[PDB]
């Protein structure tokens, strides 16, 4: 119960903000299947935050719940299909850790909406 557009802009800053804390920009774009042909096999919904930008604008976040959910996603798929001694599985554990700050105190500004 508030205004679309107050919200959506706060979701916006709040994905910019999470992109942020992925310096190396792994989960910018969708994970190449060029370089990974193996990737689908049991990653059943890829994500990113290229293809969270579009499902934004569509209309598809209208809580913080489904923007939050994508996010998860990211980092899920990535501790799913990274062998835990890879870069990789351990910048999912800090995008965690850091875009979990991120996402309760753009949740609290919600809450105030
Ligand atoms: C090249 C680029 C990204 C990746 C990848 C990134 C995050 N999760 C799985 C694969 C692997 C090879």
């Amino acid at each position: 119960e508030m205004q679309l557009t107050p919200f959506l802009i706060l979701l916006r800053k709040t994905l910019e903000q999470l992109q942020e804390k992925d310096t190396g920009n792994i989960f910018s774009e969708p994970v190449p299947l060029s370089e990974v042909p193996d990737y689908l096999d049991h990653i059943k919904k890829p994500m990113d935050f290229f293809t969270m930008k579009q499902n934004l604008e569509a209309y598809r976040y209208l809580n913080f719940d489904d923007f939050e959910e994508d996010f998860n996603l990211i980092v899920s798929n990535c501790l799913k299909y990274n062998a835990k001694d890879t870069i990789f599985y351990r910048a999912a554990v800090r995008l965690r850790e850091q875009g979990g700050a991120v996402l309760r105190q753009a949740r609290r500004q919600a809450e105030k909406m």
